[PDB]
């Protein structure tokens, strides 16, 4: 992995604080703006749902590709029916809570450990722990586990690893194809500010890009820059155009 | 399958003779403009490529999802099939040699079986193994595709569920966080004024939590008129609240 401190400047003008991790064709040939960053580890917020939903199939939690999640009868994107992309797609905080409880910690625990999850620290509540929690993971960590789910080579059926592949893609055309999660841990405040996350994956003609990047965040405003920023980098490189 | 007759609205201004099946959540529930129209039988053209993909997968002819499809550099009928091309840009930019290749690899006994094993039209395979989809006597109706993608969505074809997956992801054409839609184009030529050819467009839209199912073909002699395929499906499946 190497440094590219010519990326900072877009980091720099809007104030963030951040990194951007990219890699070509895999995790052997990678850049970041911050090589410190690029490893120090964040909470994933909804990124979590990447192994959440392949753990929930795995362990039979979730049905199948098909499975609807009904809403039983604060925010009202919580009250809808959701097929499982939508539930990774949209915000869903009930539908995730309870499939981490039905998994439970001593298998959520087993998994994390088979995907080197970063620091695989669950504690904080079974059904909170990557939001208000102790578990963290890098940029770097992200770029690896995501590479792997691209490859099938997670500990998990090569069927189930499809199913959420399925649900990331963002994007879509001839010959150009995005699968991505966003993530956020809320609006903090300037001394401690929340974090915000995109993580994924571009495929265009033949090559492939694996990408992470997070900030912090202390201003709702800044939020839309989780794809922006990256968008620019990406696009300075080539890859968008 | 009801006829809705309404629906022919949307043909009569580009005086298109073709016809439109819609089903909301399965083959059970389906409307048409044209009853007789919808069983007729026709070459399937680019609509190939989905069964083609599924069994070069099921064969080994194709290894797996990340398979590179290398150009050798040498002409093709269009530009932008000369290049590599991953499983999803050949099926997507619809390279007919790519696909003539694989159809000369998985060869006749192979194609007989799976074609058999899917119900795909007449099952005739005749005209030259690497031509009976485009220029052949292989034949489906617009019902028919309907029937095989719905199996497709399901996972019920005779081939893995890993390769059927495969072949899902290689056919989605437009995505939102509650809205997908799956799709493949085809166009069979010209043909004369007497007997012109076709031009398809089928796949799936899933809309929140409900899944419908299409399939459009139209007879063609203008190449201009091609958009038509997609553009009259989709004006009636927006009318239908399905956007």
């Amino acid at each position: 992995i190497t440094e590219n401190t010519s990326w900072n400047k877009e980091f720099s003008a809007e104030a963030v604080n951040g990194v951007f991790v990219l890699c070509k064709s895999s995790s052997k040939s990678c850049a970041t703006n911050d090589l410190a960053r690029a490893s120090k580890e964040y909470l994933p917020a909804s990124t979590f749902k990447i192994p959440n939903a392949i753990i929930g199939l795995e362990t039979g939690v979730i049905k199948n590709e098909h499975q609807v999640f009904k809403w039983d009868g604060a925010m009202k994107q919580w009250e809808r029916d959701l097929t499982l992309r939508g539930a990774i797609q949209v915000s869903a905080v009930p539908v995730f809570q309870q499939i981490a409880r039905e998994v439970g910690e001593v298998r959520m625990q087993k998994y994390l450990k088979k995907f080197s999850y970063g620091n695989q620290n669950i504690s904080g509540g079974i059904d909170k722990f990557w939001l208000e929690g102790q578990l963290r993971i890098s940029a770097v960590n992200q770029v690896e586990f995501l590479e792997s789910l691209y490859l099938n080579k997670l500990s998990a059926s090569k069927e189930n690893q499809l199913i959420v592949k399925e649900a990331l893609v963002t994007e879509a055309a001839p010959e150009y194809l995005v699968h991505s999660k966003t993530g956020f841990s809320g609006v903090g405040t300037e001394s401690n500010p929340g974090v915000a996350w995109w993580v994924g994956w571009v495929e265009k003609e033949t090559e492939v890009y694996f990408f992470a990047f997070n900030m912090d965040i202390d201003n709702e405003s800044k939020l839309p820059l989780r794809k922006s920023i990256p968008t620019k980098i990406m696009e300075s490189e080539g890859i968008i155009g």
